């Protein structure tokens, strides 16, 4: 077996982004493996997919992951 | 199998995003495996999929995953 | 056998997003595996799928997952 | 056998989104497997599908999943 | 045998979305498997399917159920 | 077996980005491995995918990861 965990606590801005380009297909995070036993896809913190996508002050939480 | 847990506690702005492009198909996070036995797809925190998608101040909880 | 759990506790805005593109089919998070014993699809935190979809201040709760 | 549980406790806004595209079929989270024994499809937290769908402040609850 | 349970306790807003596209069929979360013995579909937290359907402040409850 | 965890505590802006060039497909982070058994994909902190995508003051939380 395995264990993992996280928590957040607390005890105590402009940005200009315009998209312009003629094409984009986007894959955020991705993998392949043929003839494979233990294909495990894991994602944490913040990740987002968009042909434009923005991360102001984005992760104030916390986290961790494990596998196999 | 596997065991895990998480929590939040608490004890104590502009953004400009304009889409413009002629096409985009999008896949957020994805994987494939043929002739394959133990396919496990895991996602946590915040992840979102859109041709535009935005992550302002987004993850303020906490998290973890583990598998297989 | 298997166990998992989560909770939230507590003890103590602008964004401009305009979509514009001529096409997009979108699949949020997805997988395939032919000839497969243990196909397990798990999703937690926040995930949503839309040709535009947005994550303002989104995950203030908390969570975890495990499998197989 | 198998076990899972979750709870919430508590002890203590703008967004502009306009859809515009000429087409989109969308499938939110999906999987397929031919000749396959134990297909288990699980979804938690928040997930929704719509050609636009938005996740303002969305998950304040908590949750978890396991299978097999 | 098998176990799962949950409930909620407590002890202590704008969004603009207009749909516009010429077509989209949508199926929210779905899976298929031919020649399959233990075909199980499970859904928790918040889920709905609609050509637009929206997840403002959506899961204030908590949950799980778990399988096989 | 395996163990890992993280937390955050606390006890105590202009930028100009206009996208313009004629095309870009972008993949955030990705890998492939044929005939390979233990495919593990893990991501944390903040990373985001967009042909323009921006990281003002982005990770003030913390985390770490391990596998296999």
């Amino acid at each position: 077996g395995v264990v993992a965990a996280a928590e957040k606590t607390k005890q105590g801005g402009v940005l200009y982004v315009g998209s312009k380009t003629k094409e984009g297909v986007v894959h955020g995070v991705a993998t392949v493996a043929e003839k494979t036993k233990e294909q495990v896809t894991n994602v944490g913190g913040a990740v987002v997919t968009g042909v434009t996508a923005v991360a102001q002050k984005t992760v104030e939480g916390a986290g961790s992951i494990a596998a196999a």
